[PDB]
This record gives C-alpha cells, sequence and structure tokens, in this order.
C-alpha cells in the first residue's frame, strides 16, 4: 500500500506567498544576513511529495502483540466524556480555517445558528454513514528556517492535511477528552507532553542517574506520518475503544476511523482532486496522540526484540528517546542495530541511524537537549536547551512581518532558562514592545501544538511557575553550550552576546522606570544584565492565580486553542 497517490493536480496556495525576508529597519538589529532566512512555499510541495510517497511493508510479531495488550489493559482503565457542541466550539481557535459551508471560526465560537446546524449534521452523518471517505484539504505549510550549511540547502514545504472545520469540531466532541487522557493512562511517565521543560529535565536526569551504567539514545523516523499504516490506525482505534464511551462517541470514533483517519481523497485550494492518502493526516485531532501511542508501541516492542536492559522511554509524537543499562560498548552497538531492524520491520525506519550515547548532555530529542548551569548559590542546575538557529531565524521573520503565531514568545516560555533566550530574544522583543507600548496586547503562541493567548507582561509569573527561579539566576553555562550559541550568531550575522548585555540594561531601565507589571518584567527578566544584582523573591501573584492544563497533552495539527493563563 502506497502512502499517497497523486492525480497530477498541484498542491496550490490559497494566497500569495512570502518566501524571502525583506530589508527590515529593526530586524537587522537582530540578524544581518537576511539571505540566510527563508520560508517554505507551494513551489517545493513536489519535492515533499516525493519524500513522502512510498510503499509500506509491515511485519508484526509476538513482542508487538504482547505490547499491544499491555497498552490496551491500561486504556481499559479510562472513562472518556462526550464533549458538548458548546465545549468543542470554545476549543476552536479564532483564526482556524473556515468551513466550506459558509461560516468561520468566529461563527463557530460565537455559536452561530448556521455553524451549529452544520456541525450537528456532520455529527448525525458520522452516525448514519459508516464508510464514505471524508474530504480533506492539502496545503503546503509556510515555515521559516536558516539555509543549510551546504549553502542554498533548503527544506521543501511540509504538507498539511485536514478536514473541514465542521468535522474538526465533531472530532473534538468525540475525541478531545480521550486524546487528553488516554496517552498518560497508557504510557505513564513515558508520555512526554505531561511534562513542563523543567519536568522533562527532572525526568531525563533522574532516569539517567537511576542507571548503574547508563546508555542512551534518541530515535526519529524518516517522515513518520507517511510510515503510519492503515493497520496502525486501526490498532490505534482498538486502543481508543477500550475506554468507556458514550454510544454515539463510540460510533463517531469508529466512523471517523474508517472515513478519515485511515485515508481519504486529497483536495487542493482550487477544489481539485490531488490524489488519495492512506497514511496519517497531519491535521486531525488524533495525530499527536495517535503518533505517540504508535511510536511508543513500536519502540517498546523494538526494545524487547533488541533485548535492551531496563529501558526507559520518553515519547512525544514521533520523538523518541530511550535510556537503558549499558551492556558494554560493542554490545550496545549491536542492540541499536537490532532495535532499528525491528523498528523498520514494524514500518518505521530511521532518518538517521541511532547512535548510542553515554553523555546525557549529548542526546538530542524534540530538537532539544539537556545542559548544565549554576544558580544564585552556584548549585549545578539542569535545564533544556536547543540549537537557536531556527528560533532566532523565526524571531527575525516575525519582526519584519506580523505573523498570526509568534514563535519567539513560545520559545521564551519554553526556553526561558536558556542563555540565548534571555540575552537575545528577551532583550530584542521587550524593546520592540516597549517602543509600541504593546506590553498589554496579548499575543498568540503555541505550546505542544495548542495555540495559547498570552500577555507578555506575565512572562515573569509564567517563567517562575514553569522553571523556578534559577531561570533568572543561571550564569555559568557550559562551554559547549556557549560555543554553539556564538557559532550560530556568526552564521546568521547576529551581534555577539555582549552587544546584548548593553541593550538590556537600557530596556530594563526603561522597564523599571515604568512601574506595575512592566516594571517587574524589568527586575526579574534582566537581572543578568545589571551590574548591581538584586535578590529576587518569589513573585506573589505568579505562584498563585496562574492557570493550567498546559502540560497535559500534545495537540499538534489538532486545531486546539486556550485563552487561559493570562
Ligand atoms: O502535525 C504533524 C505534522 C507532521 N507529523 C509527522 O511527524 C514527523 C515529525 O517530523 P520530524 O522532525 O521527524 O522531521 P523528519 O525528518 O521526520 O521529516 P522531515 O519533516 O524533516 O520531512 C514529520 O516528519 C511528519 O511526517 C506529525 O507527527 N504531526
Ligand atoms: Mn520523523
Ligand atoms: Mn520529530
Amino acid at each position: 500500500s502506497m502512502s499517497y497517490t497523486w492525480t497530477g493536480a498541484l498542491i496550490t496556495p490559497c494566497a500569495a506567498e512570502e518566501s524571502k525576508l525583506p530589508i527590515n529597519p529593526l530586524s537587522n538589529s537582530l540578524l544581518r544576513h537576511h539571505n540566510m532566512v527563508y520560508a517554505t512555499t507551494s513551489r517545493s510541495a513536489s519535492l515533499r511529495q516525493k519524500k513522502v510517497t512510498f510503499d509500506r511493508l509491515q511485519v508484526l510479531d509476538d513482542h508487538y502483540r504482547d505490547v499491544l495488550k499491555e497498552m490496551k489493559a491500561k486504556a481499559s482503565t479510562v472513562k472518556a466524556k462526550l464533549l458538548s457542541i458548546e465545549e468543542a466550539c470554545k476549543l476552536t481557535p479564532p483564526h482556524s480555517a473556515k468551513s466550506k459551508f459558509g461560516y468561520g471560526a468566529k461563527d463557530v465560537r460565537n455559536l452561530s445558528s448556521r455553524a451549529v446546524n452544520h456541525i450537528r449534521s456532520v455529527w448525525e452523518d458520522l452516525l448514519e454513514d459508516t464508510e464514505t471517505p471524508i474530504d480533506t484539504t492539502i496545503m503546503a505549510k509556510s515555515e521559516v528556517f536558516c539555509v543549510q550549511p551546504e549553502k542554498g540547502g533548503r527544506k521543501p514545504a511540509r504538507l498539511i492535511v485536514f478536514p473541514d472545520l465542521g468535522v474538526r469540531v465533531c472530532e473534538k466532541m468525540a475525541l478531545y477528552d480521550v486524546v487528553s487522557t488516554l496517552p498518560q493512562a497508557v504510557m505513564g511517565s513515558s508520555y512526554g507532553f505531561q511534562y513542563s521543560p523543567k519536568q522533562r529535565v527532572e525526568f531525563l536526569v533522574n532516569t539517567w542517574k537511576s542507571k548503574k551504567c547508563p546508555m542512551g539514545f534518541s530515535y526519529d523516523t524518516r517522515c513518520f506520518d507517511s510510515t503510519v499504516t492503515e493497520s496502525d490506525i486501526r490498532v490505534e482505534e482498538s486502543i481508543y475503544q477500550c475506554c468507556d464511551l458514550a454510544p454515539e462517541a463510540r460510533q463517531a470514533i469508529r466512523s471517523l476511523t474508517e472515513r478519515l483517519y485511515i485515508g481519504g481523497p486529497l483536495t487542493n485550494s482550487k477544489g481539485q482532486n490531488c490524489g488519495y492518502r492512506r497514511c496519517r493526516a497531519s491535521g486531525v485531532l488524533t495525530t499527536s496522540c495517535g503518533n505517540t501511542l504508535t511510536c511508543y508501541l513500536k519502540a517498546t516492542a523494538a526494545c524487547r526484540a533488541a533485548k535492551l536492559q531496563d529501558c526507559t522511554m520518553l515519547v512525544n509524537g514521533d520523538d523518541l528517546v530511550v535510556i537503558c543499562e549499558s551492556a558494554g560498548t560493542q554490545e550496545d552497538a549491536a542492540a541499536l542495530r537490532a532495535f532499528t531492524e525491528a523498528m523498520t520491520r514494524y514500518s518505521a525506519p530511521p532518518g538517521d541511524p541511532p547512535q548510542p550515547e553515554y553523555d546525557l548532555e549529548l542526546i538530542t530529542s524534540c530538537s532539544s537537549n539537556v545542559s548544565v548551569a549554576h544558580d544564585a548559590s552556584g548549585k549545578r542546575v539542569y535545564y533544556l536547551t536547543r540549537d537557536p538557529t531556527t528560533p532566532l531565524a523565526r524571531a527575525a521573520w516575525e519582526t519584519a512581518r506580523h505573523t498570526p503565531i509568534n514563535s519567539w514568545l513560545g520559545n521564551i516560555i519554553m526556553y526561558a532558562p536558556t542563555l540565548w533566550a534571555r540575552m537575545i530574544l528577551m532583550t530584542h522583543f521587550f524593546s520592540i514592545l516597549l517602543a509600541q507600548e504593546q506590553l498589554e496586547k496579548a499575543l498568540d503562541c503555541q505550546i505542544y501544538g495548542a495555540c495559547y493567548s498570552i500577555e507578555p507582561l506575565d512572562l515573569p509569573q509564567i517563567i517562575e511557575r514553569l522553571h523556578g527561579l534559577s531561570a533568572f539566576t543561571l550564569h555559568s553555562y557550559s562551554p559547549g553550550e556557549i560555543n554553539r550559541v556564538a557559532s550560530c550568531l556568526r552564521k546568521l550575522g547576529v551581534p555577539p552576546l555582549r552587544t546584548w548585555r548593553h541593550r538590556a540594561r537600557s530596556v530594563r531601565a526603561k522597564l523599571l522606570s515604568q512601574g506595575g507589571r512592566a516594571a517587574t518584567c524589568g527586575r526579574y527578566l534582566f537581572n543578568w544584565a545589571v551590574r548591581t544584582k538584586l535578590k529576587l523573591t518569589p513573585i506573589p501573584a505568579a505562584s498563585q492565580l496562574d492557570l493550567s492544563g498546559w502540560f497535559v497533552a500534545g495537540y499538534s495539527g489538532g486545531d486546539i486553542y486556550h485563552s487561559l493563563s493570562r
């Protein structure tokens, strides 16, 4: 079975597309080499299709079935709720793509009669029609990155596939509770999205330490969605089916599984049939959960086949990292060879062969890695970092062009503890906000795939709640880590780290002599920039009325929104 079949019609864009970074009178303050930044467009959709299109051979053995059951027994433990039309409407983001039936996200969240009437029929249809493939739209995703060291090396557009708005709301009523609860229940501490960065770190380390002689690695499959089979999707459904569900929920899931999740026809923006999918759809509510479960299921089985000792995994979508007891170098190399031979068999071959690692700071996953620093008292603190090239490039692009979702904000949140996050991002953006007094204007950013509405003035609280205070006092980052950041600044033409020490004192000052919420931002966010450092006390309101539901589950491509946590 082929992951895709193409009729020749083009993946077309729904609007015009900006691909280059125009000469900015403020972004150059950030990055000077504009020709290094680029956003993906329809033009490269075909290169993507070729990467994404191939036959799938899958062989399932005893360990796989053994693991399936263990997972199912756990899922058996869950009672999932049917979400009401209203609840699901609220979960829809304000700029979620509009329906082909004459209403948009706004209409849906406002509970328009037209919108709710269509949703109801889409739901009724889920109960009356058990087999007709549901229409999906295929588009090229616009994403900004830095040119490849191979000079002019570019990533082709990634393809996004999703059903009409109406179906999406139905998916929510039918599966939102499930997709928010089953992953943990089934994978325990192995489910990654349940952890804030601070927790993901605690869990990696306490695990690494828990080993007499630790050996670890990260695994990532070559274009995972395409590797997901119809079989894999039905197994996924067998897992969902073990929950106690309402009758209509149970049929909605069952119908959604055959009509949408296993495959369906592909339609472009001009309304033409581009082909057919027989693999995971990037834009359905189940794709995060589905991928984690499938990833976890295959990997657990692979461990037992490769006979790895005391394996402990952490899974996020298709992002896998396993920490086991080293059984000797030579030994370890053969185990990963086997592990991979098994993953490949289960229909999930690697992008790059996994390398056994013996230094936790050396294992990278989710595009991130753990690093060490020291706090106020110099007590070796641990945190999560990542190469800053893509983040800095995106910050650049978001500066020259108001985009709907502001990744820089998100990166500050998740990476607040980091060197680059504090010294460049925090500095750059707080002066831009200062200038236009956009401190109060809330922005949309996403975490683990769900879009969140956030007020910059609340970063101290948020940062404090998530990383602790050490996030405001880390000071002796690793050589390795500092070298990476500097090397990257050179690559992008971003002014060296010390140039930023300067900029911050200013911004901060212009933030202390501002009072209120703005002022606090000034005291806590740039304490690394002032000569005369003060002693930061736990923020009152922060570790208080600060909302949650933030690190419960992944919703990438799931059309999820929350306007909580100020
Ligand atoms: O919302 C989405 C979209 C995509 N995917 C799928 O999960 C994988 C996570 O993508 P990766 O970071 O693994 O990149 P890759 O090397 O596997 O594939 P290239 O993207 O760089 O082409 C993607 O490659 C995609 O196929 C999801 O799981 N969820
Ligand atoms: Mn992948
Ligand atoms: Mn990945």
